[PDB]
Parts: C-alpha cells; structure tokens; sequence
C-alpha cells in the first residue's frame, strides 16, 4: 500500500520512465530499427514496432539481439544515477508477451520478467519506488506503436483480453505480494487505452472490475492500482470504484503532452505554460489519487520517428497519416542538438519544465517519460539534465512560482 495523496516519501512522487526498455519504441532507440534499412532512400523494410521486429528476423535472431538490448540499455548503474539525482521512483513498461504469448505471436517471451525482476531490486538496492506499467495488451489497446503493435484496436476482443486479463493476474498476483510492496508501490492494469474508440463499459466491467476483485478478494493485498485515464477528460472516473462503494488504493494516471496536434503545437510559449499549469489546478477537484505518469519537456514533435516509423512531424508541416495532414508550424532541422538551440528556446523549455512540474507536484507527483534515449534531447532526461533544461536539485527553480503568475 501507499497513500498518494499522503505519501510516505513525505514527497510527491518524483519518477522516471524507463521507456523502450521491455517494450521497444522506434523513436528511443533508432538503432535498433535502423538495423533494417537496405536503402538509404527509403524506410521500405523497416519494421513499425517490436511486433514486426520480431516478425522479421525470426525466433533466434529476435532473442539474440533483444537479450543484447535487454541487458545494456538499462543496468543498475542507470538506477544508481537516477536516486543520485533526486528521483524517488521509476516507471517499468512490459508488454504481456513478456509472459504469455498468442499461437500466432511473433513475440520473444519468457526472458522480460528477469530483467525486471532485477530492475526491481536495483530499486530497492537504491531507495527507489517501483510501478510495474503492463504497457501492451494482445491485439493491442491503442494501436500505437508503444503498445507493441501498431494499427491494431483488439485489446478488448474476448479471445484477447482473456490472455491479457491471464498476465494482468499474474502480475498482480506476483507483485503484490508482502515481499514486493515496499519497493512496487503501484500495477498499472493497462497503459494508455485509446478511450475514444474502445467500448468503456466493457473496459470497466470485463478488465478493470476484476482486476480489482480479483487483487482484494483473490490475493487480498493492499497493493495499489494504476488505471490509465484511457484519454477521457478530467473528473470523468470521478464516478468509478468510488470509496463510498469501499474502493480504496486506485490512482488515476493522467498522461500530459501538448505536441501530438497541430493546435497545440501552435500555442505560445505562454499559452502552453497556462495549459501546464491548468493540469494541475484541475486534478485538486479530482475523486481520485493521481499522479502525472508521463509528461515531457517537448515542445514540438520533431524527434525523429516520435509519430512512427514512416511519419514526419506536424511542426514542420512533414507529417500526413491518410487523408489527414499538418501544416508549416517552425524548423526541426537540428531539433535534438544542443549547440543549435537559442537562447530564448532553452529558456522557453527551462520555463514550461518548471511549471508542469509545479503544477504535478500540486497533487500526487510526476514521472517524466524518458529517462534516456539513443539520440533525443526533448524526451531525454538525462540530456536535459546535463544541459540546464531540468531542474537539478530537482527543486531549483529559474522561473519561480509561474502556475501563480498567471493572467495575460
Ligand atoms: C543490488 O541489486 C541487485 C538486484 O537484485 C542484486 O543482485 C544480486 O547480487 C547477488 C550478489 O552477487 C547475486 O547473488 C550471487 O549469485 C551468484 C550466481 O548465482 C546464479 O547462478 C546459480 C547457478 O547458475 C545456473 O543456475 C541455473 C538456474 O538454477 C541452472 O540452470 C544452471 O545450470 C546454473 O547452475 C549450475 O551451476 C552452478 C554454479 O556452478 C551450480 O551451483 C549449480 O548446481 C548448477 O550446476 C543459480 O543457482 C542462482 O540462482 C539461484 O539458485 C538457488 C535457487 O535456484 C539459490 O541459491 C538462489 O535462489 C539463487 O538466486 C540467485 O542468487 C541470489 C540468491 O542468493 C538472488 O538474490 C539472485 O536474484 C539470483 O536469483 C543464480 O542465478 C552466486 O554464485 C552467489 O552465491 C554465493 O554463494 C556463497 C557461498 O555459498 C555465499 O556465501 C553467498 O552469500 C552467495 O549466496 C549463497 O548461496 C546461494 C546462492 O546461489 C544463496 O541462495 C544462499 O542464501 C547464500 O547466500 C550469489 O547468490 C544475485 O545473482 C544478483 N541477483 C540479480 C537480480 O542479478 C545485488 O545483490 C544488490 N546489491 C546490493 C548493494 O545490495
Ligand atoms: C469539480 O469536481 C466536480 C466533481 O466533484 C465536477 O463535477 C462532475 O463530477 C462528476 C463526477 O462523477 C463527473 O462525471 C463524469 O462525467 C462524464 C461526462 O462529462 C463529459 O460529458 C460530455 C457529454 O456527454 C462528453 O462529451 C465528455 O467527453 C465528458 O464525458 C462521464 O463521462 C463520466 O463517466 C460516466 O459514467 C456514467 C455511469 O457509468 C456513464 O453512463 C457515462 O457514459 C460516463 O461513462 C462521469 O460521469 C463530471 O464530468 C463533472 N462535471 C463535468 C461535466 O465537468 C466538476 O466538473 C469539477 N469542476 C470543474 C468543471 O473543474
């Protein structure tokens, strides 16, 4: 157990996303996927995501180099970095291939639990809180690339969501025993769920209700519960697995960005700041514990293959997806290297970093996506760390007090 809204950190939560990690995303580690190109005028034979990647090399050549990532992307120095700087917790994503796979899977499975197994200890070994994300659901609950496998919308098709529901159980059920809650203080059930287009109510009554059921009344630990706001606007699971009812130990996870639109790509540096600050504010009203589990410092979403493999960005109008298009926002020559930021775009980042971590520290805390990647300094961490872009005491503050500045 852990109380969110009265942590036992005497902090708010203050983490890190161990992104691309058990679950590979082209835009962290590029490497991996750039592996495939055989012409260097066309991304023909690139895979779109750890599904394919799988697909395409085979079984054995799969495992030999998802073991090579596996143990070097992250290892306990990382962990030792991450406490040295302040952080108080770490987010894992895994894919439910890690354990249980479909007849027709490509997936590598079987070897993910060990290496987060270990995570887990390196946590403990460093005072560091833990919360196991199952960040791709069979068939897929969003269709992003994240999930494992793009375009794909059958999370909750009952062939599916009875293996997914199986592996959530299991991780529940491992997890939430005695030895593990000091150290995992949250289980994700299901990470970013597309909501929009997903049936709620079979959501709610056939994965999410039981998973509860089955950690209180099954298991019966006091384990906490992570659900993902599945995109749904504020207030809105204010109704749902409500104390009155004797629900306790459920956090709501809110995901906040404002660079996967045009119109929020096109806001001023002030308006953004308003909208970062207005996140905050508008959870206080909120039935639920909550914490911010992802949130960047990006202000544009020009790191390469951040849409998938394929797109462009809607910044520099590069971006189209069928019949829909972008249009000429700003440049994204150069977006991730240092030595061509000016000075107003460091201290415009500096600036929206500051106010969106005010504004989560108002309630729960944050977890920023990306603690490293191959080659991006927006959703890098330990990049905007190292060139004043993140507050390091993570209390240090430029730009003080802005969330209460706020009126032009
Ligand atoms: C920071 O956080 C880190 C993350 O948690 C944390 O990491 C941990 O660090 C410790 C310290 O170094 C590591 O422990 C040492 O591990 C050494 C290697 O052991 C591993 O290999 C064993 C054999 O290898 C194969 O195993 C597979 C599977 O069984 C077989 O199929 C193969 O055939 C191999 O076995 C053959 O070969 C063997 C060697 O010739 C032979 O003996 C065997 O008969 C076969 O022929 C493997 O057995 C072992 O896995 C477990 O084995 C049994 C249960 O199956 C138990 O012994 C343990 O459960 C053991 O678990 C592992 O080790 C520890 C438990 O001690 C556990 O925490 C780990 O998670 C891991 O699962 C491993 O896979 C060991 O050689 C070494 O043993 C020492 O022996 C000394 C002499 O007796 C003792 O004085 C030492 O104390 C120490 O441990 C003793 O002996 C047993 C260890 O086997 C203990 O059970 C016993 O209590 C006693 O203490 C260490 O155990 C650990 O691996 C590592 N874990 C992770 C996550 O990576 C780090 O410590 C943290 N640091 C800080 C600052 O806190
Ligand atoms: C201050 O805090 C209070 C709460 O103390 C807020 O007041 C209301 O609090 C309710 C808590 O139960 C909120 O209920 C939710 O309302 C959602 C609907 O809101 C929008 O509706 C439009 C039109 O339908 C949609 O387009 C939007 O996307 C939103 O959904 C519901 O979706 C949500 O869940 C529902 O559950 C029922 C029962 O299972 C289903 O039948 C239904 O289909 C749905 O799944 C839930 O009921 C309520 O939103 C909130 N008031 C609103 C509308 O903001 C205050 O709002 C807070 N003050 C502010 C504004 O900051």
């Amino acid at each position: 157990y852990y109380d969110y809204d009265h942590g036992s950190l005497g902090e708010p939560i203050r983490g890190v996303n161990i992104g691309g990690w058990l679950l590979l995303e082209p835009y962290i580690t590029p490497s991996l996927f750039e592996a495939f190109r055989t012409n260097d005028d066309n991304d023909e034979g690139i895979p779109v995501d750890e599904y394919h990647f799988c697909q395409y090399l085979g079984k054995d050549l799969a495992k030999s180099r998802l073991q090579s990532h596996w143990s070097t992307f992250y290892q306990e120095q990382d962990f030792a970095n991450i406490a040295s700087q302040g952080f108080n917790l770490v987010r894992i994503p895994i894919g439910y291939w890690a354990f249980q796979i479909l007849d027709d899977d490509p997936y590598v499975s079987g070897l993910q639990e060990s290496y987060l197994d270990q995570a887990i200890g390196w946590a403990r070994n460093n005072s560091l809180k833990v919360w196991v994300d199952l960040h791709g659901a069979a068939g897929s609950q969003n269709g992003f690339d994240n999930s494992g496998l793009r375009d794909s919308y059958k999370f909750l098709e009952d062939s599916n969501l009875a293996v997914t529901i199986n592996v959530l159980n299991y991780i529940l059920k491992k997890y939430s025993a005695e030895e593990y809650l000091d150290i995992v203080i949250g289980i994700e059930l299901i990470n970013e769920p597309l909501g929009p287009v997903l049936d709620m109510d079979k959501m709610k009554n056939d994965y999410l209700a039981p998973a509860y059921e089955y950690l209180r009344n099954n298991i019966k630990s006091d384990q906490v519960i992570i659900i993902h706001d599945a995109f749904q606007p504020y207030n809105y699971w204010d109704d749902f697995m409500t104390e009155n009812d004797g629900y306790w130990g459920v956090t709501i996870d809110h995901h906040h960005y404002q660079v996967f639109a045009s119109d929020q790509l096109e806001r001023s540096i002030d308006e953004h700041i308003k909208v970062a600050c207005e996140w905050g504010t508008g959870v206080l009203n909120e039935s639920h514990w909550i914490v911010c589990g992802e949130f960047a410092a990006a202000l544009t979403d020009c790191i390469k293959w951040l849409n998938s493999v394929g797109f462009g960005a809607r910044y520099d109008g590069s971006w189209v997806n069928g019949d829909q298009t972008s249009s000429y926002i700003g440049s994204c020559a150069n977006n991730d290297d240092i030595a061509y930021w000016s000075d107003e775009r460091k201290e415009n980042t500096r600036r929206y970093v500051e106010a969106q971590l005010d504004a989560f520290e108002m309630r729960g805390g944050w977890i920023i996506w990306c603690y490293k990647t191959e080659s991006s300094l927006e959703w890098d961490a330990q990049r905007l760390m190292f060139n004043g872009l993140f507050p390091q005491p993570l209390t240090d503050r430029k730009y003080p007090n802005q969330c209460g500045t706020i009126s032009n």
